[PDB]
């Protein structure tokens, strides 16, 4: 039983994996899930976020207190989690990234592939060598992405992409659920929205990752494609898969289809845990 | 190495143990930290909580959406974590903080077999038959929670407002639970906290018996600058357990910390937990 390292996405924290981790633990699998820099217990909030009712002008303009967080910072934290998971002595690890977390795990795996048995992209950025995540967000394959209407700051002004999980506007809160959690129970959504933060560093999205076939490319590679994802659309998920397949011909991606929104860790954590166990048992 | 099960207290979640778990993991110790019923990913909020500026009248009066949560619910959840930790290849170290001491007490009495060591960190360690609301005690006079309470009574929960827009309230909250924390650490923790803690579990007596619960190697980590469960009250628990179970006295450890050493001195706390695990 390899140990899983679970890496969350933008505005989220390790808490989003709570149900999945419990299901894995019951199935006999250990997991390490930690907050990325600038997220969770590491979050910082603009003063404008705590002055209510929200002044959209001020909240749009305020320089982010997490603007200087980098993709390298993300990679460093993930690599530390891989180290600890490896040191627990069950061999090489299964490294899982969701959404923006795919950028962090990609960077980590190229820098230090040795301790990683399998790398898993759950509805995540799995970018081509040298291509920043932002290029994908604006790609034709992602036309329709439902995050655009939730944006409350210009990244050129704020140094972050900003949302308001504490909005008192019914339309905004409905859109947040439709975009990230359409298949979730309303109460589950509200509990997640309570834990979300408002600022995600902009710079990591504009940072190319210099992957190579011999390092990142050599790792047994899985993509869990979420067929009703409204933010990283299925066509964009498939572009990532097709690019990796062309890049490393002798090590094609192992694809796992899930009929889910972007957030199966809330809507079907038991099923997601089952896919992860399948991956852990898979033969490379 | 035994696996630690870490149980949090009122209005908090498993996230509060993140630094401690990481410190344990670097030292080769596994930990399972999960949200109690009604907390974290399981929380529910009164509709009143979503209107800002807050309507204190409405927020005080609204029936809690977690009013139906019971001590047995807490215990059942802790036991599942103990069951998973035991499988993941021997008896566990069960650690409860603050109200979490009520859950681990109930869980140990109900099923003491898989627990090697039980650790109370600035936590309710109630005498048999005594409900936690009884201790809420002359030993606890000066408790800094009182002026932050925002419900009666009508609500079926004790209510605070970690999302308050009021600077004085937020400053009091930090003084009561996190005085020794850096400001930005406090703000990140306060963002994750919830507002309603079920009232009913506090009113529920746990019928502990010296032969099950009382028989487990028992540790109390006293927090010397705790402003919520005062040292005098910790010590009342320790004394009541020692009397109840001559022959298996409580092992006391002291941290010069506030109620929240998982933010102020996580590494030190991890070191105490590792020492307990090796005792």
């Amino acid at each position: 039983h390899p140990v899983f390292v679970l890496v969350h996405g933008a505005w989220h924290g390790a808490w989003c994996y709570a149900h999945v981790a419990a299901a894995l633990a019951e199935r006999g699998y250990l997991s390490i899930a930690r907050d990325l820099p600038a997220h969770g217990i590491n979050a910082r909030f603009p003063a404008s976020y705590l002055e209510r009712p929200l002044d959209k002008d001020a909240f749009g303009a305020e320089p982010s207190p997490v603007a200087n967080t980098t993709l390298d910072d993300y990679a460093t934290q993930v690599m530390e989690a891989v180290d600890d998971a490896y040191a627990l002595g069950h061999g090489k690890v299964v490294l899982v990234g969701h959404s923006m977390g795919g950028l962090a795990i990609t960077a980590a795996a190229e820098r230090a592939p040795e301790k990683i048995a399998k790398i898993v992209y759950l509805a995540a950025f799995m970018p081509a060598s040298g291509v920043p995540g932002l290029d994908y967000v604006r790609a034709p394959e992602n036309k329709g992405e439902m995050l655009a209407p939730l944006m409350l700051a210009s990244p050129r002004v704020a140094g972050a992409l900003r949302i308001d999980p504490r909005s008192g506007d019914a339309a905004y809160r409905a859109l947040a659920k439709r975009a990230l959690y359409d298949d979730a129970a309303q109460a589950d959504f509200e509990a997640m929205a309570n834990l979300m933060t408002c600022d995600v560093p902009a710079a990591p999205f504009a940072t190319a990752i210099p992957t190579t076939a011999a390092r990142w490319g050599a790792i047994d590679r899985h993509y869990i494609k979420c067929l009703a994802d409204r933010v990283i659309l299925p066509a964009l998920q498939q572009r990532f898969i097709d690019e990796a397949d062309a890049f490393v011909p002798g090590n094609p991606t192992h694809v796992h289809q899930l009929d889910s929104s972007h957030s199966p860790f809330v809507s079907q954590p038991g099923v997601l845990a089952g896919v992860l166990v399948d991956i852990a048992k898979s033969i490379a």
